[PDB]
């Protein structure tokens, strides 16, 4: 009965893009998955862009019920519009009826194990791009330690947070979700130059229940 | 005057819980809310002087406490444009109108204050919100080379500030009682094509 | 997604037995080899993911399997540059150009992965390639101070450490299907100023 | 007769904070003795932060005279003042007047053996926080050698000295006293990533009487 | 005209054993010290070129050496505003204004000129005072990227710098008779939140 | 016989000032030095302000030669004439004639070592006037780097180049004299803000002989 | 076929510069290169300054064909012309003509290795000029990536790309020739300062053939 | 182009043999030494690009070669400023100005090139000058994680790199016939308060 998970009434549509290239930089997506694009006034909760990327939001329609991972942008998704993928619209609805209401609201990923960090290829210690993924809810802030003090970087469009002069040493990081609930992780050194592609970095934590 | 009791009326609306002009998304769907008129919300000519305050509302059936959120822009002296929930606790919500006294209390705060950063915010122009604040802020400044730089509020509750730099910032804070704080806020991005971001403060206005 | 079928075409070069750059000599003169698109070369934006895997391309007149040793440039979605045996194998060489369909197999290896060491690394800043890998090799990860560290793969199938000490290395290899193996290898140079020398592993994905 | 002694004349207020938590990190603090929150001109004697803290004052007041031991900043005291704890303000004033008139200089500090070193959590050989305790005389100056010379170290408001690039190796320090004493020692290396939590470790060597 | 006998009149104050603007704090409380009337101060345009000065002052009863803390900012040519204890040292006290002759002289340091880092100070921004030297400094230069860079002297009687780095830097004065010695000095800090503090020089300028 | 050191013909008178205070503010002076004011028409050749400040003038009296460095504008001299100082004077003219006639040229100076910059008070990135010191031959023109290109500062009335917006970084300048010699320099970073004194800087070139 | 590869057809004149000196600054040129300068219209293509520096174009005559590199501007050149050098002109006319009827085109350069790029003298972080040598085509747009997005720098009539505030850090670029084709490198740090003159550095690609 | 004959005059002075710009101290007093003029030193743009060159030198009464020590700033084109033994030997002294034709020559080393770093070179900033050369230096590269770097020449004889760290350098040099040598390199000093020092190297440029 919160902010973070208050439940919105809209319309859902149905597309097929959103498994591959989506703005979120999600890939891989299982072919099977239920997903979503999400407008743009909920995907960027309070201003911060890409807040609700990779959350699972449940989604209740006319004659069922889906779970539903956020993969992209809906860019012309009217208030709490959804634009689902197909195997998810028939799961709750009738794809000749076009367009269906929809409530829904942010809930509990499935995930097992911990968060696992995307650093984007060209970081950096001068300029880097980090994304969270496997979250059991969206995250919102994300909080490194330099000199001894936390520095807050924001989130982008890409669902990457960025930051400038981080540094080449490990890395304390803190994490915090929608709900406020914080986790700390310690992440390998950034490259020295910008000089390499994506790779991955298993977390050591996970938000709780 | 800042602990000075208000006399009007206070009308209602659902507005306010999202997309107000103080630009204090997101609104816990339980809080009290309130719009403030012009001339005590931009209290001494300083734009949202009052924005964030919570005000004691006294009515005919009760008393309440809200959060202003928004510009209640053709309010009359001392008049509220309050939340449906609000309105109801302290009058019949059957009237549309009451008359209300009021003054400004102190925030039921827990942890220190919360900054704010909004998007297009750089080196070259920033512009600061400060939240969950004891009381309303009215002064902000930050140290340049050794002296405090006063940064005008905006009506849409942010401090303004151009070619503040990409350093860390030592920030001072001065509420509507003049209680101040000091602080040190991380430094502002190089370039200005980010969106909103928070970071935690380090320091409450006084009890 | 990664081992679902590719559809696509074909072309033929005498290029990649020498010098490609995926950095995979000596290749055996008998191999069927293929350069790989950059889409899937560097499937999920990671540099030479594909490196060394094996292809099952399916043509015209045949089927055969090919070594990925090198990045066909102005290659197109699911295109192979193939060598010219396994070209004349799957379809007409007199064609220049042959529809195909293609996946990743497991490799026909055998005994343990081996690990190439690139000129010029050391405990400051090191190259390490895995070859004779059953699956492609996604993720290389090494202990330090008792936590796993996370190398890029680069364009030329090394991944790509600094720091990583003088000392004897826990390393840690995640295959495409997702599996995982645990290997040891002898400390890396004290300076930068050795060769290319080779080490072998003692693990090999799983079948 | 010098600067470091010179006599202060004030007032004083009592409070109950200080015993934890106090800005200077000096916990544990005895619940039973007498300490003092400082004013910031003379704490930060010289500009330099913390210059007093830890520090033991003998404080002259109305009825009598009373040792106390710095663990915290007055933010708002006055030039010269002194918010001492309850057992402090009892023995030199009457707690009826509220605010008492004082006198009070540094004095030598009562303890017995060599100076203690505190490493603040998250130092390392990049970026560390050293806390010197149990000292004679107020620290002013904290030096450490790097390749034959001596670096000296700001201290902080929080009462550590704070270094930069400092290695990872055994350290040669040197610390000099409010008077101008001083003595060298030796402190373990820092660790090589900023991952751990506070410590202790002895000194040996203590400024003279 | 460094060694030139200045010829005005003495007042004298209590001020300058704390809070002067040359920022020598703590002073000596036995020291017999002086403000300076900003002529002979900021000899040659140069602020602060005498702070921290010795002036052997001669007056109608005796003779007294004094150290130079403040301005006398409505001082007269030659003016000086003396401490009590060498106003009376020199002149009767109830007199209130004196004749005087005056010059500058080697102050009796003992060991090497003192670095005093104001707060604030960084890698983008630092002021640096000099302090215990036998003469007034009137340059201050380092090396920067192998070329020596002339810092300018403030009214708080530091040299200020930006972009000057943060690693060990070799430094160069110049006392105002000409003689140039060079030192090395620490790092600045990287960030520029942290206090005062102070680091011994290895040179004193000669007799 | 160029048009830069061409025979003036006129007279002189003999004056105190200019050892201090005077308008091209090149102090300190030797009182010893044999110094003159040099009237508008020839101190502004080209008319260039201050084209001859800190020049050396050779000038032949009825009774002897002497070598004068240009200090003060003599605000109500004709043309060719000068205002010299009574030493000067006395070397080549009876002072109690009054005024003599005089014969000069522009000769070089006798510089040991190479130039030297005072930056006037209140110079920065956005205003700033620069004085050059210590030349072998009257300085003509000024020129600084930006942006690939040099760029021609005017000379003032008081002896200084001044430029708009110059920035902040190390400067590449370009100086002139009077015979179209040229020589390339480097300066520091300008304050970045005009809230300091007169300071000087070395520079590393001298014009030839 | 295309825009870029479009055969014009002028007149030729014949001219012994362009060997050094040239405005493209192509120095060392071989002296047994054939070489042109090229009208403004033509070596300025879609109003790109010194788009086809470096060019090699296929030039044919009454008499003969040969290629020629582009080393220099034609200053009064009309629409299609060429100011050839002798060897070249002698090739594919008669020098007693004085003027010769020709038809040429954008042509492959005789390219032994990868692209190299010239760092011309005073460029630096804050400002910088940036020239692309031994290019198979010519090359008509040059980026660099600052925070992770490309930036477009402008080519001057001197065959430079230049940039301001490109910093001192490992520099990803990415050059596009005029059929479109696109190769990204890799470019070491600029100097800190602009106080240092001309140097070379190879490239790591080539356009395709 | 570089290896052409260049038709010049020389004058004649008693300079580089100490302090010339190159810097090239220690000169044999033996040697037959010349300044060069800004057009043949600073080839290409390249800055000292002949320093230490050999040119031999033909004049009116023989023929001599020459060491490059220095930068002739007045001369003109293919302008010499000899040594009085190296005109003497080729022309009458009271001339004053001769005609002369000259080449790049073969230096008539013995040994490996000598590496000279400058003093205050370090990790952050080094400057570092090839001597013993038989051809001229035109470009310094070295290998920093993994690949080259190319260092700018200096009009004072050195290739000047930022940030090269503190670790064994890999280095590349290239002559002026393109000619290409590998060497290595001991760590430059982690701070730079040091002097100048020498280190030999390895390879010698072919002839
Ligand atoms: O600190 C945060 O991460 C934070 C995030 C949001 N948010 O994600 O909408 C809102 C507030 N806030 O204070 O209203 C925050 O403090
Ligand atoms: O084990 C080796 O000694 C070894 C040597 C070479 N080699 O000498 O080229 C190549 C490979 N390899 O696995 O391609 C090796 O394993
Ligand atoms: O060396 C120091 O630690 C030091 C400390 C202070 N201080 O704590 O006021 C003053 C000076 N000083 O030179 O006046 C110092 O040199
Ligand atoms: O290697 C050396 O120790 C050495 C020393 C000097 N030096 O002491 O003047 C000069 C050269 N040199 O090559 O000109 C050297 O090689």
């Amino acid at each position: 009965s919160a902010a973070w998970n208050d439940v919105c009434s809209g319309t859902a549509t149905y597309t097929s893009s959103g498994y591959s290239g989506g703005a979120l930089l999600l890939d891989p997506i299982d072919p099977n998955a239920t997903i979503t694009a999400l407008n743009p006034k909920q995907l960027n909760y309070g201003g911060i862009q890409a807040a609700l990327a990779g959350a699972y939001l449940q989604v209740q329609g006319p004659r069922g019920m889906v779970t539903v991972y956020v993969t992209d942008l809906y860019p012309e998704g009217a208030d709490c519009g959804l634009d689902l993928s197909p195997n998810a619209f028939a799961a709750i609805g009738d794809t000749s009826a076009g367009r269906i209401p929809i409530r829904w609201q942010v809930v509990a990923a499935p995930v097992t194990g911990n968060v696992v960090y995307r650093i984007k290829e060209g970081s950096s210690q001068y300029w880097a791009a980090i994304q969270v993924r496997n979250h059991r809810y969206p995250v919102v802030k994300f909080e490194y330690k330099k000199n001894g003090d936390w520095v807050s970087l924001p989130k982008t469009a890409y669902n990457h947070f960025v930051g400038e002069q981080m540094g080449a040493q490990l890395l304390e990081i803190r994490l915090t979700d929608i709900r406020g609930q914080v986790v700390t992780d310690t992440l390998g050194a950034l490259p020295s130059q910008g000089d390499k592609g994506v790779y991955f970095a298993d977390g050591h934590v996970q938000f709780p229940r």
